[PDB]
This record gives C-alpha cells, structure tokens and sequence, in this order.
C-alpha cells in the first residue's frame, strides 16, 4: 500500500510516541552539559560574570545567554545559550558538542603552537565530550531539600576531606564548593551563608590544610578546557589552576602603588589629568600612543580621547593603578601602569602576596624604538619598585603568550615564566620578578 | 533588590519572550541541518536505507532514527535522530555539530594516514559546520506548490544543463525536495525527467540515461576532502535511479585454474555439523590474520548456515583453493550486480568480484597470493565471455592485499565508500 514509508496502525504510533516521550529529557540533558561547559569556560578564563546579559566571543562564534542566577562559587544559572551572527541575529542553540568545538577552537588558539594541547596526538575537548555522552547522569539536587539537611551534607562532606599530608588541594573546590553551588542554583540555600558555615567547619580543626584554606587568597581548581598542558587521550587529563578564594577578606589596608625613582637614562612621573578642558597633553600623548597600530594590536585600547581622559582620572583617583610617563634621555617614549595585584584581575589567578606590584608597558615611539629599550626599562622599574616598597615580594606581569616581544623583553629583564594563565581575552605568561 | 539576579518587571519578560519565540525556529534549523548531514553520510558510505528504523555506527557513537520517507534520490525524511548507548538506551539528540564530529572521526579513520583529509593542515567538517552556522539558509520548498509547477520548474532546470555531477546536484536535488515536501511522487518526477533527456540526443543525455551510476559530490567521505573553512568536495558514484538493467545475469561461474592450482565449490552436508568443508573455513576464518581482516571469526554453525546460504543463491559462490594438493585458501566469487559494490562504480552486468583469505599462510605465505589472484581472474574471464571485469574491494588500509592484487594485474582505480570501510577498488579488466 505504501512504498516510501511504513503502513500505519495505532500500534506503530504507540511505539513511536513512547520514544518521543523521553526526547524532552534528552533535551534537558544537553542543556545541562552545555551549562556545565560554559561554567568551566568562564571559570578557567577568569571571565567576570554578573546578572543579566552575558555576551561572549568563543573561538569562531558569538555566544550569548542571560545570567539568571549569578553564583558565588561559579555555578551560574543560565537562560538559553544562543549563537549569534556578526550583527546579533541568533542562528543556533549552543549544544554541548557545539560548545566543545568552539572552546577547543578558542583554547588551542589561546595557547602557543608548540604547546602540548596542540600536539598531533593530543586530542580535543570535542573527543572528550563525544566520548562521554553515554556516561552516568549525576543526580541533580532534590528541590525539596532543606537548608538544615544541606548543611548536614556539607558538614559531613567537609569532614571527609583527606586528613593526609599528600592530599589534593583542589579537593575543597571540587568537593564541598561544587555542592554549595548546586544547592544555591537549586534555590535551596544562600551560597554566602553556606560558605560561612563551611568556614566554621574549617576553623574547628587546625589541620595545616584546613588553616591554609582559610587564609590563602586563592584555591586550587582543575581546568579541563583552558591550559597548554591539557590532553584528551580518550578522556581529559586535567591541569591545575588558581581561582579566587571566597573564604578570604575582600579589601585590605594595602596602600596605592608607590611612585618609584628609576636609575640610568630613565625618568618616570605620574600622568596629570587637567580638570579643565579636554585633559591636557598627558591625556593626549596616551591617547595618541594607544591608537597607533603597534600598541593597539596588543592593548586593544584604541579609544577616543575622552574615554582615555576618564580612565586616567579614574586610575589616579584610586588605590589600584598608577599610570606613568617614562622618558629616555629627555624624550618621552613609554607609558606604564603600575598596579596593586590585590585590586587587579591578576589576584584571582595566582597565590599573590598582599603587596605584589605589577606592570603594563607600551613603547609609543616605536616609530623609532625596539632596540633594547623595553628590557632595560622593565629591569629598572622592577628593582625600583622593590626599593620603593620593602613589603612587596614580587613584581609581576601578564603578557600574552603570543606577544613574543613582550615576553622576551620581560625575561631579559630578569622575570621568570612560572606558568601560563587563562585570562578573559588571552592566555598569558605569568612573568615574575622576585625579591632578593 | 536581588543580589544574585535582576529585578523583574513586565518589560524584562517581554524582551525575553521575543527571544524564546524564535528559539523554536532555532530548533528546526538544527534539525534540518542534521538531516542534511545524515543524508550525505548515508549516500557517501552507500549505507542501505529502507522505511522504518535505521540503526547505524558513526565513529564513536551508535546513531538511530526512524525513516519516515524513503527517497529514490536519497532525500529521506527522518524522525528524531538519537544517540544510543551500548545497550540501546538513548542518551542524546544528534545535534548538527555532534554529527559532523562523529562523521569527521569516522571519515578521517576510513582514509589512509597519507590522505589529504588527514593532513595536519586539512581542517575538519567540524570547522565547516561551525563556519556555516551564520549562513542565510536556503528556502524550503513552498508547501502549497502544485505538481504542475513542480514539473514546470524541473523541465526548465533540466533544459539549462550543459560537468557530470550537474544532474544529481541540480535536477535530482529538486526531485528530492519536491518529493520530501509531498508535492509529487519522485518516481513520477524522475520519469518526467527521463523524457526531457530523451528529447536531446547528445552524448551527455544519452550517458545519463544508460549508465547504472551517476556522479555526485561528497562532503564527508573521501581521501581528498579539504575544509579550508569551506568544503572542497570530491566526486563519487551513486546509483542511477533512471536505470534498471535488463539483467538476466546467471550465478557466478566455476572457473578452472591452470598450473599448480585447483578450485572447487564448497559442500555443505545435511543434518550433521556441516561436513568437513564448513569446519575448514571456520578453522581458517578464526585464525588471527584472517579474522583481523574479514571479521568473520564466527562459531561453526554460523559458517555452516553462511555457506549454505551463499550456495543456494545467485550472489556468491564459496570455493576451496588447493595448491599442489594442499588446500590453502578460501574464495568468494560474486556477481557485482547483486553485491554492495553495484552502487559504487559504473558496473557492467556480468562483472565478477573476489574475496580471498589464505588460511595456510601460516605454512604457505611465500609469494603465492598474487599469483593465485592472477590465475583466478583470467579463469573467470574465460568462464564468462560476457564479463568485462574482475574486481575486488580490499580495505584501503589493507595495503598488503592491495599490493598483492596490483602485482596480479589489478589496477587501484579509486577509493570508494562502503558501509563499514573505505576500499581500494581493484579492477582486472579485459579491456
Ligand atoms: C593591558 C595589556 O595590554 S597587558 C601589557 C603587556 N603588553 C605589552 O607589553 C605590549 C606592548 N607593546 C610593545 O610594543 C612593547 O613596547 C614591547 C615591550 C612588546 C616593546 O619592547 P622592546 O623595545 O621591543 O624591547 P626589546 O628591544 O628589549 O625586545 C626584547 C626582545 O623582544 C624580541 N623581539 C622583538 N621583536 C620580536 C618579534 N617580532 N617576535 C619575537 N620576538 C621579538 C627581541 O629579539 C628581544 O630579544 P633578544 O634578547 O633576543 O634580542
Ligand atoms: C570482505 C572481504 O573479505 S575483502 C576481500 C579482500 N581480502 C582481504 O582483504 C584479506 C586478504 N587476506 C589475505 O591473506 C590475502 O590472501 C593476502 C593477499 C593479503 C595473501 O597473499 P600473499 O601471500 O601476501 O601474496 P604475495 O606475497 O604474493 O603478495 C604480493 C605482494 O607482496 C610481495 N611479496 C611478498 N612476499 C613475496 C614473495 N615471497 N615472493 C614474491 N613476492 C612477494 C609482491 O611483490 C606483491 O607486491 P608488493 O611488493 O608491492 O608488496
Ligand atoms: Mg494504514
Ligand atoms: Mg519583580
């Protein structure tokens, strides 16, 4: 009767409808995976998240979703994750493997070509995700759970952290904190309150690990999408990285960046923003420098003049960043930002000491310079900062691993490349100039 | 007022609803994409399709979908495409990028490490799919279209043709979309198309009406595929729906080998354990070098049932080859017009193929194989004077067998995509 299809009876419709029943749950399962990946991408890239629209370039795709619930531990709750074309039209929903592809494309690109993540036998997060679709579905948190019972689970879990000398430091983030986020995202309890409770369970035992977890400004977590050392042989061989420690004070009495005094051919002074008019010649110099191509290619801050005026005034009015004009034998040639790490984005990336100072650098008169200037200046600045503040342990910097002139200039000046770090727009070599 | 969320007013909900309105359309577009990809995969691997359930291995995932509409041109209509775990439970919906990833893995593996598809710089179908998400999507066939307008548009399109894959990619594509839309029966539209080809007597039209295969362009399967962001497709042969062969082709003949060689059909005894021949093949088929390639290291009863099945039909003829009195190999001699190979190259009706396993290479693996292949081919060409070719389809990865065939006078003509493997189409031609 039918040649291009099957002849239909009610029994056939019954069979197919009991199959299409479960598709709804299959839909939710993909949503949860994609939500997990995005949480990781944001965590491993130290991308700031706040409620409302989140908009994000990840590899080759514009990505956008509503942050319905912002989580203190990073367990954000998302609206539909959508893919956008160049002008904001949604073109797709971000399925788990679509994200795994965008992130793998983005990550492999963030790291250097010679990195392990880019070895031919290395595999990709796509392989990892594809391989795990049949894996066991973790129980989501029962919506009716009581905060009382939530604390009971957390206290029990906290007390089961390895009383062991060689024990995993990511245990705290991967065990208890993960639970806290699932509790908050489920609407079961406020995560700050749960964290406060966990601090209490940690204070009760003065174990070495317990006390450091209360005192360190960062904690160990494990990355699965961002990091030069990643492999996905079949599954992921994750790599450790530092995330902010929520159990640790949010401001301190650390004074602003000092104004160092440099040796040799170098002069240094803070920028001055005139309150009258368009800002003055210092604002003009930075604006001009920051819009030249060789600078803008790395800083990506080729803004209009008034935007730079407010930035410099903004920095100068605070305790974070100190913008400076550097001169070489009387000619003004470079711009610096010297900043307190404890108030910078870098503070969530490595175990900083309270007085750490960092530097951003741009040589603006590159129309003539690239002749040993940067490394000599960088060296002077580091020793000069260590002289200005004897409670500072390190001067640090975050050049893009691809910014090969900056990285080499930093190391010629005596910085040591400790590790790669994932930042929102780039992966950076954490260069460290250490005291004595 | 809320610390971890946004304070909601009705205006915020309005903004979010015109977004979720379009989400439904975002779902269908993924569905249309995934169905387009699966159509290509099935075509380019020559995987057989009939209505009802289709179940299929693609790279690292079991894949399963209902075939609601079986298309003469391959534009099949699917239910939900689902991914299944090892014991049949669905675990995911086969989203478009998921498919391109599984197919990329499967294809890169099917082709040789030296193939362009496997170069470090080649890019992957994943790159191609992601890069095209932002494309403006081609319009669907107007659901209210009349069959007349279907014919009018098709005739106009046929008449504006000159490349050989122009037919499958132009007219057949429309027939597939017309059919899948329910506008007209594809068999009727294909018949109309045939007439418009008779109307012009040029070599091009005549070949299209007479050849058992047509040229199509592949985008997932092929040693030569490149994805410089965009895909650089490669040609392959698909079955020709406009062709049905007069056929009347007899079963495979029994060749007579010269020199040190003897050949005879297998015998399967009734009621016992199949006799001694069923045992010898089963013994051979389970030794490591044989099972490593044939993947037919079965128990004894499946081979009894297997060989009996072949001998009773017009497809395959199982034979035992002896060399100077020692039985040393197993052959399957088969008619191409009845084999999986018939959708893969422009076959002649009497073409014959051969599968071979040398079981006593563990005692007689010393240069014999190519020489036996040479004898068998010429003896088959003697047995069927209407046969044009002897062919074989070893896995492109089985380079020892390929080399043995070419030493015996077969030519490695092309790579072809078969349901489980890519094969070197080795051809011994009477020319
Ligand atoms: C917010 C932010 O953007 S974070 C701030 C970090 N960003 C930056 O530092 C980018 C600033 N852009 C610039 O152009 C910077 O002024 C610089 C530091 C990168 C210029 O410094 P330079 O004048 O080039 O210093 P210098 O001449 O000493 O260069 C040192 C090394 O760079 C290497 N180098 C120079 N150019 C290149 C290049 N194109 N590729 C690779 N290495 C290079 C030089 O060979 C030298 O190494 P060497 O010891 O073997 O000779
Ligand atoms: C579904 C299916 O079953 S697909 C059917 C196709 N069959 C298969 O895929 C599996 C085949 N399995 C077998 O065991 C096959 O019989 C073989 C061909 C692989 C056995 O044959 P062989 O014993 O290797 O024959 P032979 O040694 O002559 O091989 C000839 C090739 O090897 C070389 N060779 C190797 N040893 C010798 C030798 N001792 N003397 C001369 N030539 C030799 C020949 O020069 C020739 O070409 P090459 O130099 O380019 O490699
Ligand atoms: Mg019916
Ligand atoms: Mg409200």
């Amino acid at each position: 009767h039918h040649s291009s299809g099957v002849d239909l009876g009610t029994e056939n419709l019954y069979f197919q409808s009991n199959a299409m029943a479960g598709d709804v749950e299959l839909a939710d399962r993909a949503r949860r995976r994609a939500c997990r990946l995005l949480r990781r991408w944001l965590a491993e890239t130290h991308t700031p998240v706040e409620p409302g629209p989140l908009s994000l370039r990840i590899g080759p795709v514009r990505v956008s979703a509503e942050v319905a619930y912002r989580s203190p531990t990073g367990a954000h709750g998302f609206g539909p994750i959508r893919v956008l074309d160049a002008e904001g039209v949604p073109v797709a929903l971000a399925d788990p493997v679509l994200l795994a592809a965008a992130c793998s494309a983005d990550s492999r690109s963030r790291s250097l070509p010679s990195a392990p993540i880019n070895a031919p036998d290395a595999g990709t997060a796509v392989d990892w995700v594809l391989s795990s679709l049949a894996d066991d579905e973790d129980d989501e948190v029962p919506a009716g759970m009581t905060a009382e019972e939530a604390v009971r689970l957390l206290s029990r879990q906290v007390d089961d952290l390895p009383r062991s000398p060689g024990a995993d430091p990511w245990s705290l983030v991967a065990g208890p904190f993960a639970a806290i986020g699932r509790f908050g995202r489920a609407g079961i309890a406020d995560e700050c309150w749960l964290l406060e409770v966990l601090a209490g369970r940690l204070r009760a035992v003065d174990d070495d690990l317990s006390r450091s977890w209360l005192s360190s400004p960062t904690l160990a977590d494990r990355a699965v999408l961002v990091g030069e050392g990643l492999r996905y042989r079949p599954d992921v061989r994750p790599v450790p990285f530092d995330v902010p420690n929520p159990l640790h004070e949010g401001k301190s009495d650390v004074p602003p960046p000092p104004v160092p005094v440099l040796g040799g051919p170098w002069s240094l002074r803070p920028v001055e923003v005139a309150v009258h008019g368009d800002g003055g010649p210092d604002v003009a110099l930075v604006h001009r420098w920051m819009n030249t191509p060789h600078v803008a290619h790395h800083w990506n801050q080729a803004w209009p003049l008034e935007r730079w005026r407010e930035e410099l005034a903004h920095q100068l009015g605070g305790e974070h960043s100190l913008p400076c004009v550097v001169g070489h034998e009387g000619r003004e040639v470079a711009y610096l930002e010297l900043y307190r790490v404890t108030r910078d984005k870098l503070a969530g990336c490595y175990p900083y000491g309270p007085h750490d100072l960092g530097v951003h650098i741009a040589i603006g008169e590159r129309e003539v310079l690239g002749r040993g200037f940067g490394s000599s200046l960088l060296r002077a600045v580091a020793g000069a900062l260590l002289d200005a503040d004897p409670r500072c342990a390190r001067v640090v910097a975050e050049p893009n691993v691809h910014n090969e002139a900056s990285v080499r200039a930093f190391a010629k000046a005596g910085f040591v490349r400790e590790r790669e770090i994932g930042l929102p727009a780039k992966n950076s070599a954490l260069m460290v100039f250490s005291r004595v």
